[PDB]
């Protein structure tokens, strides 16, 4: 039986079913450590702790943000027995988990997350620092839950990647590892998380209105600040280098997964 440590996002705690689901399995003979996060940096600590135990999987119990905190710490482990990632959709939206088709049924999800066949997948990383496993969307702000932003105005940027170059004013920039952002509409409907490419969609104005591209990297510059929402995390600035970390971690994913080549 493979050991697991589950990292619960502080919000999604209270959930009698999950508690009872963890009991059932623990006595069926599975080790499932649990750890609850209170804030940024907690994820990494409990990942480190998972490594101590030599656990098989670390399971992100959360929405996209918790999945990133766990992933980012995963993909910055030194060494040899890095745990895989497993996912339990416990955010308020779970765009990433829905789109890889993590089971809605709570017990089956655990079952996948603990026993599933792990498969190497890509992470995206911004300015050799912040990471994201799903979607980056960018705007000139300061629309709605459409991307944690409120005033959206078109403004100059220049963007480049392998045999890709573009310059103009733009309203939204979606660079995806996955298909669907917050809410759950396809910004990059053909993304795969194992092709080693980011998908780029530039929304011009307010088909010539959308420019598209696919590259293992994109540089973005703008004279005024761009506001990127990276799987919930905000990042502002005039220079972004977004690069794929190909095959950076192993995820327990269901067999048919829609986002695998």
């Amino acid at each position: 039986f493979p050991a697991s440590l589950l990292i619960l996002n502080g919000k999604s705690t209270d959930n009698l079913p999950l508690r009872e689901a963890i009991m059932l399995l623990r006595e069926e003979g599975m080790t499932i450590h649990v750890r609850v996060t209170w804030e940024k940096g907690d994820a990494a600590r409990y990942v480190e702790e998972a490594r101590k135990f030599g656990v098989a999987t670390v399971i992100a119990g959360g929405g996209d943000g918790t999945i990133n905190e766990v992933s980012t710490a995963l993909i910055q482990c030194e060494g040899d027995d890095i745990p895989a990632l497993g996912i339990l959709p416990l955010g308020t939206a779970n765009d990433f988990a829905t789109s890889v088709g993590i089971p809605e049924a709570l017990d089956k999800a655990l079952k996948l997350a603990i026993a599933g066949d792990a498969i190497a997948i890509d992470m995206a990383q911004v300015n050799k620092q912040t990471c994201f496993i799903n979607m980056a969307t960018g705007g000139f702000g300061t629309i709605h839950g459409l991307m944690r932003m409120d005033t959206l105005q078109p403004d100059r940027c220049e963007i480049r990647g392998e045999n890709f170059h573009w310059q103009g004013d733009a309203l939204v920039i979606g660079i995806g590892n996955g298909r669907q952002a917050g809410g759950g509409q396809q910004l990059c409907p053909n993304a795969l998380i194992n092709d080693g490419l980011l998908q780029l969609r530039i929304f011009t104005g307010d088909n010539p209105n959308i420019i598209e591209g696919a590259s293992s990297w994109f540089d973005i510059q703008a004279p005024h600040d761009i506001t990127f929402n990276l799987d919930g995390e905000p990042l502002s600035g005039q220079n972004f280098h977004i690069e794929i970390l190909p095959a950076a971690l192993r995820c327990r994913l269901p067999p048919d997964c829609p986002l695998l080549r």
